[PDB]
């Protein structure tokens, strides 16, 4: 899972989509999303 302030899954991202438990996977660009 990705821990906050990390890169979630955005387009072009292959990791750890899944944020940390109180974190949500929030889009800030097409291919930067943030878990916050
Ligand atoms: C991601 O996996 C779980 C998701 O809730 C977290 O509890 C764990 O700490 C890790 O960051």
């Amino acid at each position: 899972t990705q821990s906050h302030y990390g890169q979630c899954g955005g387009i072009g991202y292959s990791g750890p989509t899944v944020c940390a438990s109180g974190t949500t996977c929030q889009v800030l660009n097409p291919y930067y999303s943030q878990c916050l």
